[PDB]
């Protein structure tokens, strides 16, 4: 992905968990983060705690999104999904989608990784593989910091 696209593909149908939502009911009024996880990785079950944190810390002042990739048997069945994100306390909506509309646009080969977005929807940075979130929570900071 070039930085400064617009939020194309916001949407799922396998599953969804706690919500889902469209660009245009998330962009207009405070940016936002989209991340992408996985079930069956050793680093997304470390993002996952942190992402409950971060919701909390950032939700009055940031969106926050989650979309699953299918990728392993473990994370295929999305009864699994909504059984280990309840755990993990994750409120976020998040959505599961079997046509992979996102991967027509982004192309997802990653996982965990995290995207960035201002206000208007622009994408303003992209990271993966980090030590969970704790990286990005300073990138957001710095996001905050371009939208206010």
């Amino acid at each position: 992905m070039k930085l400064r696209q617009p939020m194309p593909e916001l949407t799922g149908e396998k599953a969804w968990l706690n919500g889902e939502v469209t660009r245009e009911q998330l962009i207009g009024e405070k940016p936002t983060l989209i991340h992408f996880w996985s079930i069956s990785c050793h680093l997304c079950k470390e993002a996952m705690p942190q992402v409950n944190e971060f919701r909390d810390k950032y939700q009055d002042q940031l969106n926050v999104v989650a979309v699953h990739m299918p990728r392993s048997e473990d994370d295929l069945d999305p009864g699994k999904i909504k059984e280990t994100a309840a755990e993990h306390d994750i409120t976020q909506p998040i959505f599961v989608d079997s046509d992979h509309a996102l991967t027509d646009a982004f192309e997802n080969e990653y996982v965990p990784a995290y995207y960035v977005f201002d206000k208007t929807g622009q994408l303003r940075h992209f990271q993966a593989g980090g030590s969970g979130m704790k990286m990005l929570e300073k990138r957001v900071n710095r996001v905050l910091a371009e939208t206010e």
